[PDB]
């Protein structure tokens, strides 16, 4: 049963990831962190605001702000606040973040290596498409 | 989380699964008997031995008479030894498997029309495929 054997996939592939996080030491980085993380390493001549992290993550301010609230205290980034406008703050990282992030890219780099080995792009963007329809669906 | 959301949609997926099979009473058929049936109400003129089923549903001989012996259980197909050949064993639906057939069509059709909406067919086998391949490659 398709169902069945999502149900199952979905299980194995949240102990799948808890284990690599652990063995390349992101564990903590692994997720929207991570992926915030990321994009700030891998554009270094743009700034990113909040509302840059919400559109990215397409949460919303209070999530995205106490996201960014715990990255900060994790010593991942500094917020610095816009001296034109007081409500926009910025997100950079830290020397920890720049290791955390440089080695995110190698904890990812494999699981794209090991995860997605025989599934085409094409059969990707299709298997997020059945899911988002379905999830509309419902 | 992705993966808790995930969980959560499987999950509707599901049970609105299990409202469907109930609303057009067909619960044991979701799934390879389903399939068999409609074959067999389908093609009412060919014959399906054992072996039919097997390259049907892409089964072992045991799980192709395992699968068989419990829809005899469930009443839906007669079993037959062939009267010609000793190894040969036919499946016949009886009265109880034609009207489970047209019921299991409209559950289908059900299906399509609202979980299923969108979703052409040869996205869904790009989807299962995905499901596999990703499972072996966690192991």
């Amino acid at each position: 049963n398709p169902l069945q054997k999502a149900r199952i996939l979905v299980n194995q592939l949240e102990k799948y990831l808890d284990r690599y996080a652990k063995e390349y030491d992101v564990e903590h980085l692994a997720g929207p962190q991570g992926h915030l993380v990321m994009h700030l390493y891998k554009h270094p001549d743009k700034d990113m605001s909040i509302k840059d992290a919400e559109e990215i993550l397409h949460i919303s301010k209070s999530v995205a702000s106490n996201l960014v609230k715990r990255m900060e205290k994790n010593g991942f980034i500094a917020i610095v606040p816009s001296k034109t406008d007081k409500r926009v703050k910025y997100l950079y990282l830290t020397h920890l973040g720049k290791q955390k992030a440089t080695q995110f890219e190698i904890f990812l780099e494999k699981l794209h290596s090991t995860m997605l080995a025989g599934i085409t792009k094409e059969e990707i963007r299709t298997t997020k498409k059945v899911i988002r329809t379905l999830a509309k669906n419902m």
